[PDB]
C-alpha cells in the first residue's frame, strides 16, 4: 500500500553509526542521536505528506537522604565522583555540603511560593535553578 | 514552607554551564546536560527525602513535501547541510533524492506488511530502520 498515515514508533535501526560518519557529522552529536527513540507521525493527503519526527531520551538523577544523616553521594551523569553529603536545616533552606575533591561544593534549596530554588555551589561559580509547581 | 512534596517543572537554569566547568566535566556530558529539560519529583516524609530529577532531551524534525515537487531542506538534525530534495515514486515506494555536496545521498520509504521502513542512503553507507505503529 501507498498509504504511510499514522504515528510510528521505531523498533530497529541497523547501522545508524555508519550513516552518521558518512555524513561527517561529530562524536558528541552521533552519542546523542544513538540514545534517542524516534517517533514519525506521517499526515498524507494523496501525494501532500507532513513528516514529523520526534527524537527523545530521558535519564534519571535520584538522591535519598535524611536531614543530619551523612551519606555517599556518586554524582552520576554529572562529574562522576563520591562526596561525602551532609544536609541540613539553616531557617527553612535545606542546605548541603558534599565534601570531597572540590572545595566549596554544594547546594542550597527552598521553596517560595508555588516555586522551588535551587542553587548549585562548586568553587566561585554558582548555577541558580527555578522550578515551578506542576 | 517546609513541604518539598511534589512535581516541579524547571522553568530557568542560569550558569549551569559554569558550575559544570567547575566539576571539570567533558564537552559532550556538558552538550547533552545543558539541552535536557529538567523534572523533580519529590516525596518528602519529615527529614526523609527522596528526590527522584528525570532530564529529558526531545526535539522535532518537520519536512512537509509533494511528491514530484522539489523542495528545500535542511538537515537540523543530522549534519545541519543544504539539500536540494525531490520524492519521486516507484512503485508504491517511495524514493527521495538528496542533492548537495554528499554524493549519492536519499532515502527509501515504504510500507510492507503492517510496519514502515525507512533506508538512509549516503555514499556507501546503507542505514535501516523499521517502525510499528505506536
Amino acid at each position: 500500500t501507498r498509504d504511510q498515515n499514522g504515528t510510528w514508533e521505531m523498533e530497529s535501526n541497523e547501522n545508524f553509526e555508519g550513516y552518521m560518519k558518512a555524513l561527517d557529522i561529530d562524536f558528541c552529536t552521533r552519542k546523542i542521536a544513538v540514545r534517542c527513540t524516534q517517533t514519525k507521525v506521517i499526515d498524507q493527503d494523496g501525494d501532500n505528506f507532513k513528516d514529523k519526527t520526534t527524537s527523545t531520551f530521558h535519564r534519571n538523577y535520584d538522591v535519598d537522604f535524611t536531614v543530619g544523616v551523612e551519606f555517599d553521594e556518586y554524582t552520576k551523569s554529572l562529574d562522576n565522583r563520591h562526596v561525602k553529603a551532609l544536609v541540613t536545616w539553616e531557617g527553612d533552606v535545606l542546605v548541603c555540603v558534599q565534601k570531597g575533591e572540590k572545595e566549596n561544593r554544594g547546594w542550597k534549596k527552598w521553596i517560595e511560593g508555588d516555586k522551588l530554588y535551587l542553587e548549585l555551589t562548586c568553587g566561585d561559580q554558582v548555577c541558580r535553578q527555578v522550578f515551578k509547581k506542576k
